[PDB]
Parts: structure tokens; C-alpha cells; sequence
């Protein structure tokens, strides 16, 4: 995982510029691509604890749904070992890379409401926060327009941040971490009714994220009415879903849940 990422085949652009480092889009067009389309996209957010990794992570994919008509990008984000940043400033990066998308669909030949948010790990964690969560800060950029995605697709995602409703020391621990009350960059605990529908993809044996904590918050989402769709892999540890890992095996199943998903959704016309 170079970074910075070549991404060959890749358009750049910036979506923000932010303590003097430019944060880039990689965007991967369909073949047949035209201005004036209304294609879904999707924007993918590479795991590393919020501390490291790269958009190389999602390449693949990337290259993948292009392939299927959707405008496909991966974004960079400020992290620790990079910027010195904490997690909530990774949530305001995610979210300014929604509200670009959204406010430059025309230009990118995008439907506005058919934007996905996608990640692993950290990664998932703001993609989830860019469909649940509400902005903690207003950076420099248009207001006016929402930060929020029309749907997600989570690969093992951290969902739940702080601890209530599950040590007072352990709370104020996580808000020096995190940059803020850990509530308020913790998916779980903004559970409510009519948000945007979303997959999840998680490993029945990851030791980093618990699987329960995701069966918790899949649970809580389903009896709040929403599409939340849970796919366990039996068996299958943190980072299971990478391409290069277990002879793609995974990372091919993943894709395809996902791009049925999408269908399911609306957001990607059926195979054939
Ligand atoms: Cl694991």
C-alpha cells in the first residue's frame, strides 16, 4: 500500500485543501462515460486504525463497479501517523468528500442521490458516519449542500465509539482520542428511523472488531426499519474481504452481495 498511490487510470481531483495538504479523489469513469450522464457513484475510504493506509486498498474495486456504470472513486483522508490528526477530523475529510461529489455531480455525470459511501475498518467506520451522523464541524466549503450519502457499503466497519447504554475515566480517555464526545462520532448511537440503507460485510472471527458489535448494531437498525443488510463470513478474520487475500475468494463475494445490493436498491442497472 504505496502512499501517495499511482492509481493508474485514475482522474485526480482535489476535494479539499486543509492544513496545507491537498486531499485527492482518484475517480475511475465507466468506458462510455459522457457529460450530462446521471450515473451512481461511489467514494471508497481505505482502513488503518485512522492512523495509516492508503487508497491503493480500493483500487480494485474501484475498477470493478466503473465497470459496471457507476463513477467510482477512492479518497484520501487526513491520518495521525500523516497530519497529526484525531478521528473526528478523518469524519469531517469523509464528509467533505460526499458533499464534493454532490456539489460537483454534474461535472462528474453523477445523480446527485445515488452517491454510496464505502470503506473498511476506519474507513467504513466514516463511511457510516457520512450516512448517520451529523457534521460536528462547518469547514470551508457550500453549506447548502448536504454531506450525506444515499446509501453505504460497509467491509468490517467500527460502529460503536463509546460505551454508554451497553467507567466515566474510559469516556473522557476517548474524547481526548477521538477529538470529541465519543457519542458523537459513534454510528450505534445515532440509530434512528429512515436512514439510508446499507450492507455490511463482517468476519465471524475478527479479533479486532467484534463480530457482536455489528450483529448489535445490524439488530437495532433492522428494528428501526431501516435496509440494513448483515453478511457474516463464517470463520473469517479482520481484512478478510482485500483482494490479494484467501485466493480472492472473498473479495470476489463481496463484490458480488454488493453489486446485487445496489439492484436491490436501485442504484445499478441488473447484469445483462
Ligand atoms: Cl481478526
Amino acid at each position: 500500500l504505496r502512499y501517495p498511490p499511482e492509481m493508474p487510470g485514475a482522474e485526480v481531483k482535489v476535494y479539499k485543501k486543509v492544513d496545507n495538504v491537498d486531499l485527492k479523489l482518484y475517480i475511475y469513469k465507466p468506458a462510455d462515460w459522457k457529460p450530462a450522464d446521471r450515473r451512481s457513484a461511489i467514494v471508497f475510504f481505505f482502513g488503518g486504525g485512522w492512523q495509516s493506509g492508503s487508497p491503493a486498498q480500493f483500487r480494485p474495486q474501484c475498477e470493478y463497479f466503473a465497470g459496471r456504470g457507476m463513477v467510482a472513486m477512492a479518497a484520501d483522508y487526513r491520518v495521525g501517523s500523516r497530519h497529526n490528526v484525531k478521528v473526528a477530523d478523518c469524519v469531517a475529510d469523509a464528509k467533505s468528500a460526499i458533499r464534493w461529489v454532490r456539489q460537483h455531480a454534474a461535472e462528474l455525470g453523477v445523480d446527485p442521490q445515488k452517491i454510496v459511501a464505502s470503506g473498511g475498518s476506519a474507513g467504513g467506520h466514516l463511511a457510516a458516519c457520512t450516512v448517520m451522523v451529523p457534521d460536528l464541524e462547518a469547514p470551508e466549503e457550500d453549506h447548502t449542500i448536504s454531506s450525506q450519502a444515499n446509501a453505504a457499503i460497509l467491509f468490517n466497519p467500527v460502529l460503536i465509539l463509546s460505551r454508554e447504554g451497553l467507567r466515566q475515566d474510559w469516556e473522557e480517555r476517548l474524547r481526548e482520542r477521538l477529538g470529541t464526545e465519543p457519542k458523537a462520532v459513534s454510528p450505534y448511537h445515532h440509530i434512528r428511523a429512515g436512514l439510508p440503507p446499507m450492507i455490511i460485510f463482517h468476519g465471524t472471527a475478527d479479533n479486532t472488531v467484534p463480530f457482536e458489535t455489528i450483529r448489535l448494531f445490524a439488530e437495532a437498525m433492522k428494528k428501526a426499519g431501516n435496509r440494513c443488510e448483515l453478511v457474516p463470513f463464517e470463520g473469517a478474520a479482520h481484512g478478510f474481504f482485500n483482494f490479494g487475500r484467501g485466493d480472492n475468494l472473498a473479495y470476489q463475494k463481496t463484490l458480488e452481495l454488493a453489486d446485487e445490493f445496489l439492484v436491490e436498491i436501485g442504484f445499478l442497472a441488473p447484469k445483462g
